[PDB]
């Protein structure tokens, strides 16, 4: 007598992983709580990620393109800017959705449990409750709670990466802070060429930013076909004051004047640069070493991943771990169906993450979408494939809507010619990949794709003409091969 | 001596089922030639009808945006309207695309014969050269050509249906006339709610005029399912002054003051109405007809089509017809598939249009997009099938889009559980449905679309969801069947 709860199966995390395990498992007449330390469900991607980025990068988008329709005699000034009113829009699609989950919850009588949860033993959790009201500020009550459960799905997520020697400083957001929208930075150092900076790069240069951006690699949208990120970089390279890549931020040195840094490498201002904010994008930690796993005897990475089994299962038996906690890529779709596999097992179903392909989207301008094989892990495994590129510049619908500098790109297994990789440079890029993706699910061949009749004039039916391109018999392009 | 020339394959229009069958035969080594009686090839579709038509449509929408865009804090004024700019832009996509066109025959060693062709005997065209350089104003030289055939690929298309009492007059259009953008009408009719003027319409709409619809029919986009178009009809209820629906065009006199047209039906203004220009969009006829085919021994229907056979063949063997002129659904994308399957058969290769499903799309705003079976086709057919619909007001993309009132709708085979329909109502609709066609395509079922990983956050993984909705497993929308 205190408190103690007893059930079938906890989530640690309302995140995309958890709240999705936590609905199945419900879903399949499991008694479930989700124990979530902030108020609002939905994790990082509703509330700190996916949702607001996006909603802002939508409002970037269509202000760019009315720079562009003035060419076509459709002519507007610059825009009035209202970031009170911006800033609340994003608020309100977040609240909006955050709101729908909880009533979900409610709806699926799951219990959310607001508290840090920390494993006690293999069938314990001590919640240490906590209070507060927003994403990411919430405060321990002092109060605490003992629950127990059947299961146990770990989705305690990932955090961002802090770089140890840039200091403290109002100046020097990451991508929380980035979203918060508190004012346009004259100027806007990022840290990290990767997608979510460049993201957030894109709506603040809209905005009126000039960015900066420091990427120690070799290039931006690490991951992605060169060939992609190239197209993207042409079109936003004036974006960028410097695309500063293979180069160290060695300094960053906050002044009275803004936040001073040094970068070592090629290309590389010798003179510390002056900005007015730095946005540190260097990547994200899961949060495996964080939980109190060694209690419940699940074993955790020194990295801080939760390695698991085709079955989400950890060495420990009854205990499961989902979404960025487990592994890359770390995505909200990914998780969500790990989150579905893991429910389904503590429901006695035998359930495997059997899925072979993973979406990855840039949703930047314009998006760069891939999935399955590449050509630089083709090219690393030496696999031997057959790319079909079918370029924008040919398409009707792409010069009609002014993007045919992009293209759609197809890659087949050399030996048994079947789609194993997509690649989509453009606007919606996203909203496309996921027809490569049933492809490569279904182990379709460029016969397959190319004779499926597309609608005409899209940007989708270059899924099919980079197919004939596949098949040589594109004749909406040069002859290939005579 | 004089005008006669011998060819393998002479395709009769260079229309999109023309020119790609024209490419294709050509592709295989054969002697092929081309006779279109414009200078331009690419047909209705390039020249008068798909590309000029969605240029417009895109500049449109992103200027409907930017008035939504306010509300977010992003502020602009009306914009300055320049139509001789907004003109030449069309004029520009589609040049541009013509003179590639023109450019890919050249290169394929095509001949063009630019005149009008008309059937000699079963081996022999007769061209009566013609001269002009403008799309539709091409004019007759006096001189003629015999041109002779092994085979032979009638590809004419169709014309806008002219309705009988319409009298003449500068401000009765078709939509050659309203792509030519002579000025926003102030008021404009818009005879038949089907997709051609509807797409017509909004974009006059966005540049200023108010528009009346008259429909025969029960309603808008005749063809497609009503709760798409439901969703359509509700968002751009607000551009028209009069949804004439169920009600007959009798009069239709000009005036000096406008064009005075009076209907018959219900809710219909018994008041004879006044508009400043008259849009008739009621249909398009096939012109099989037209070519003399009876001299060829190719067999025409009373309506005017030439029926073929799943080779494109007609009664008579070396002659084929493809695209508007064979048969229903009049679109780009299935001429040039059929175009490819004739030319094949032309190279000795048997081959079968094959291809079960073929995608249509009002690409207005929101986009209607469709494949396969539809409720009414199953209704109809009284086919059993299993309906899986995903509202956008559960997408967090669409919610920040703004567009949450649209959905993605997929349908099953109730015997099979095999998806045989798809329907899409929202932005890019037609950029989506080519992922439920190749599923159709591929014979998949919801637990082949479902667990196919789709990217988040996106319009385009409502395709999935609607997947899982069918599979009673969505944990983005209450639980099905509890
Ligand atoms: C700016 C940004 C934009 C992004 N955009 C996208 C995108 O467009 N598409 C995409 O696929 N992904 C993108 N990501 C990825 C990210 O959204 C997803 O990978 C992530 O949400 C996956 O869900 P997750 O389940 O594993 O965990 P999470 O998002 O990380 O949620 C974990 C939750 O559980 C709670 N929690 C953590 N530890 C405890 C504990 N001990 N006790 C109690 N509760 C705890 C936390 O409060 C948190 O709410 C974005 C990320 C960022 C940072
Ligand atoms: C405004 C409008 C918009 C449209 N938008 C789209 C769309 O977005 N998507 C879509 O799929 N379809 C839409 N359509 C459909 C239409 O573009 C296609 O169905 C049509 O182009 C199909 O190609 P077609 O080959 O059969 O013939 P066509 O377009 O009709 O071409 C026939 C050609 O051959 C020439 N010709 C005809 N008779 C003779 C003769 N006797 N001698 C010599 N040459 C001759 C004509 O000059 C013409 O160029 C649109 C139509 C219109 C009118």
């Amino acid at each position: 007598g205190s408190a103690d709860a007893e059930y079938d199966v906890v989530v640690l995390g309302g995140g995309p992983g958890g709240y999705s395990a936590a609905f199945a498992a419900a879903d399949e007449g499991l008694k479930v709580a989700i124990v979530e330390r902030y108020k609002t469900l939905g994790g990082v991607c509703l509330n700190v990620g996916c949702i607001p980025s996006k909603a802002l990068l939508h409002n970037a988008a269509v202000i760019d393109e009315v720079r562009h329709l003035a060419a076509n005699g459709i002519k507007y000034p610059e825009p009035e800017l209202d970031i009170d009113m911006l800033r609340a829009y994003k608020d309100g699609v977040v609240s909006r959705l955050t709101g729908g989950l909880a009533g979900m919850a409610k709806s699926r009588k799951v219990d959310v449990i607001q508290g840090d949860g920390q494993f006690l033993d293999p069938h314990h959790l001590e919640v240490s409750l906590t209070a507060g009201d927003a994403y990411e500020q919430a405060a321990p009550t002092g109060e605490k709670k003992i629950v127990a459960f059947k299961n146990c799905i770990i989705a305690a997520g990932s955090r961002v990466t802090k770089l140890p020697f840039i200091p403290e400083d109002p100046r020097i957001i990451d991508s929380s802070g980035a979203l918060a929208l508190k004012e346009v930075p004259g100027k806007l150092l990022i840290i990290g060429g990767g997608i979510i900076g460049l993201e957030m790069g894109t709506v603040y240069s809209t905005l009126g930013s000039r960015l900066d951006v420091v990427e120690m690699m070799d290039g931006l949208m690490q991951g992605a076909d060169r060939d992609l990120v190239k197209v993207w970089q042409k079109q936003n390279e004036y974006r960028f004051d410097n695309i500063m890549v293979n180069t160290k931020t060695v300094a960053v040195e906050p002044k009275e004047d803004g936040v001073y840094v040094t970068f070592e490498g090629a290309n590389a201002p010798k003179e510390p640069q002056r900005y007015d904010a730095v946005l540190v994008a260097a990547g994200r930690a899961p949060n495996g070493k964080l939980i109190s796993a060694e209690k419940a005897g699940v074993a955790v990475t020194d990295r801080g991943f939760i390695e698991v089994d085709k079955q989400m299962r950890t060495n420990v038996p009854h205990i499961y771990a989902i979404g960025d906690i487990v592994g890359q890529p770390m995505l909200a779709h990914k998780a969500v169906h790990e989150g579905h596999v893991a429910a389904e097992n503590c429901a006695g179903h035998k359930a495997y993450f059997d899925a072979r392909v993973i979406p990855g989207v840039a949703y930047t301008s314009p998006e760069v979408a891939w999935v399955g094989e590449t050509e630089l892990s083709a090219k690393a495994s030496a696999r031997k494939i057959t790319k079909a590129n079918f370029p924008w510049a040919a398409s009707g619908r792409a010069i009609a809507n002014g993007c045919d500098k992009p293209f759609t790109k197809l890659i087949f297994d050399a030996e048994t010619g079947r789609i194993i990789g997509g690649g989509i440079v453009g606007p919606n890029g996203g909203d496309m990949i996921g027809e490569v993706c049933l492809a490569i699910e279904m182990g379709c061949d460029a016969a397959d794709i190319g004779k499926t009749i597309h609608p005409h004039p899209t940007l989708g039916e270059s899924i099919g003409m980079a197919a004939e391109v596949a098949l040589g018999t594109c004749t909406d392009l040069p002859p290939q091969k005579k």
